[PDB]
């Protein structure tokens, strides 16, 4: 299950492959036509994490704007890539606005959006010839919500000569496979480089993404943008991302996610790269922040002193950040614990960089703080948090020194 | 990738085991010896759907409020079966209090936490000895935080004699694993039955757990209670358990699960029995309340309105479901879309069993609704939130009569 190697791709500075971190990505929810709205929410995603960020480039007032994002990003030097989502008019928009086609860092492409059969082919290479004319590299991003019907009828026909037709769900799963692999062959036929495409090929349902995705890596050579379309609002869109990308990434497939939340009303964009950067870090891929590991608490502690402990710990450490980050090199391995009983809390709290293991029920009043696995200190009293907070301020310096 | 075959075990009336839907759990943080707060909390983990409810029964008050809370859970017809989480001392519990022993329907021992090591072997048996004298269930269920200290030395040795010693966080893993299944085959060799005994390993990394659970799998043949310990607060926990648990689910391990977030202050101990249930039903295996799939939304779609809208569907469908449930049998299988644009909105919408794709920048003022794969109307002007809901009352009627 280690890493599946891939040519590497550079969307602007970020370089997407094998050899690479996966790149957390994003996309804006503003009109792009305003450029002050979308600027601001560019800066907010990058500012958050996103690494890359797509914008919707869906008509020309749309296309006109992208040079003068671009232009004010670049003003206060920031060098986030931008990625241009292209449907139906994407041939028009970039022949007639080649300031936009410029300023971009990438193409995406929908081989389900492209046209009517015929028109389809000429308005795929003329993308493909204009990201070849401006070095771009381009993502070829199918979407089983936008599924070629042509393909699906074709494959519908083979499926129906089978000895065993397969039901009609998979063969939509292999239409969208097929709709991306075709694609993509058709481009290096062109003359695109392996070095400039990137696919995808996403579906909304978990185990279909799983089977998609093991297809794709297979059946291909390029780097993987991974992502559970159409995940949804709340508890379900972050769950279901998480299931969905999970087994994929444990085995090594995939080389820049995006989380599809549905924001709820007033819920901030960037939501949806916390999670990704979530899913990233719980397995281990990548490191963004220290984490809090702590119990769930039951009957042998007491329950608000505990969760009001553990909330403040994590509090603190996210206000310590921006601070920690430029000081202490590495300090987004930390590993925190804090643990509500001695059940797990001294062991756990071993696991951990730095834990405090409060006492639960029938001990002494007491709360042992372990470091690289070794009694440092025993608390008590009032202000076992802040004692606590200082103890892992001390740690942080120590471990994470220059 | 199919599901694991394993012998059935009955906790209370729920069957746990290949050949059974994987069961959601859960456990309490009320004190035990509150037989009030104890019942209610019980209570609302089963309304929420915790199928089965673990509680500490850590000291004596503890132990004597067990046969109460049962009782009054009888009293109103609550049949849902308790697991009683003992450490340290459960052996004399047990022994002491047999009213205790005999209210509970599952007895969780910790091999990490019987004790010293002579007086653990006896500790051990003794509990083993009164479950097979009230033929009750056990699950063996080690954890990384509170691992046997001897075995460990046990394991290092032997790595260390190893052409290539590994590390020692993985001789932890392995020692995990070695201390569930020594056990296991210690309870079996006493008597016990391959339909009483659970087993679990549990450690707070999630692809750690992943390594732990296959390891147990291929081992042993028991039904296996899955779970990300100390998965921590808020957006990390819910990810960070939906990630442990979705490879090895796909991969048909795991027979029940719980999810052990730490609940912020004030938050409901329900909400990891919501987490528990999303990832189930994200992977399809198991479905318990209709769904909505929706768009993140773009600058191809007015934001707001769409939120707004996905938001509604989503609320009206919550306040449906015990009418629902109770009328029209299936209906937990639903799915609905609510989309934004073009782009997704009818494909997307032709995936669901009903769907509305909003109309987005560029398109005239109408919003199409599609039902079982073909258009059913297109709505417009006002209220199109209130027309999409009846149509979706008037699906569910016609879908899941009964
Ligand atoms: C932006 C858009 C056009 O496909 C979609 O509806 C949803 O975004 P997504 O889930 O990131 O999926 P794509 O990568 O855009 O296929
Ligand atoms: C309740 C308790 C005693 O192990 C733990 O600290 C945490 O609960 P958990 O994460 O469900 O793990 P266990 O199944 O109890 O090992
Ligand atoms: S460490 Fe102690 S308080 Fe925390 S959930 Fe475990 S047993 Fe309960
Ligand atoms: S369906 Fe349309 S509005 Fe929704 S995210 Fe996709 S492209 Fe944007």
């Amino acid at each position: 299950g280690m890493r599946r190697p891939t040519p590497t791709v550079y969307v602007g500075r970020v370089p997407i492959g094998g050899a690479h971190p996966i790149a957390v990505q994003s996309m804006t929810n503003t009109p792009t036509r305003d450029v002050e709205a979308t600027t601001a929410q560019v800066l907010e995603l990058h500012r958050a994490g996103s690494e890359i960020v797509r914008l919707t480039v869906n008509d020309e007032e749309a296309a006109k704007a992208v040079p003068e994002i671009k232009r004010r990003l670049l003003a206060e030097g920031a060098e986030v890539p931008l990625v241009g989502d292209f449907h139906f008019n994407g041939h028009l928009l970039l022949r007639k606005y080649p300031k936009m086609a410029e300023a971009l860092d990438k193409f995406r492409i929908n081989p389900g959006t492209l046209g009517r059969g015929r028109h389809k082919d000429e308005h795929f290479a003329e993308m493909i010839r204009i990201a070849m004319d401006l070095g771009k590299p381009v993502r070829i991003g199918a979407n089983w919500g936008s599924l070629d019907p042509a393909l699906l009828t074709e494959l519908m026909d083979r499926n129906a000569r089978r000895p065993e037709p397969k039901s009609a769900h998979e063969v939509v799963l292999e239409a969208l496979v097929e709709s991306a692999v075709r694609a993509y062959e058709a481009a290096l036929e062109m003359g695109l480089g392996e070095d400039k495409l990137v696919l995808s090929a996403k579906v909304s349902k978990a185990r279909d993404l799983v089977w998609v995705y093991r297809e794709l890596a297979r059946r291909t050579q390029a780097p993987l943008h991974l992502g559970l379309t159409e995940a949804g609002m709340g508890v379900k869109g972050i769950v279901a991302s998480a299931a969905a990308l999970a087994p994929l990434l444990l085995e090594g497939i995939g080389d820049t996610i995006r989380v599809s939340l549905t924001p709820a009303p007033g819920e901030p964009r960037t939501k949806e790269v916390e999670v990704a950067q979530e899913i990233l870090q719980a397995l281990g891929l990548r490191a963004f922040a220290p984490e809090v590991t702590s119990c769930p608490g039951c009957g042998r502690t007491t329950s608000t002193f505990f969760q009001e402990l553990a909330e403040e710990v994590s509090r603190r450490l996210k206000e310590r950040l921006p601070e920690w980050r430029a000081r202490y090199p590495g300090v987004e391995e930390l590993k925190v614990a804090v643990m509500g009983c001695v059940v797990n809390g001294p062991g756990e709290s071993k696991h951990a960089h730095i834990g405090i293991s409060l006492p639960g029920a029938g001990e002494e009043p007491k709360a042992p703080v372990y470091a690289d696995g070794k009694l440092l200190t025993i608390l008590k009293g009032e202000g076992i948090a802040e004692e606590f907070l200082r103890l892992v301020e001390d740690y942080v310096k120590t471990r994470f020194a220059p």
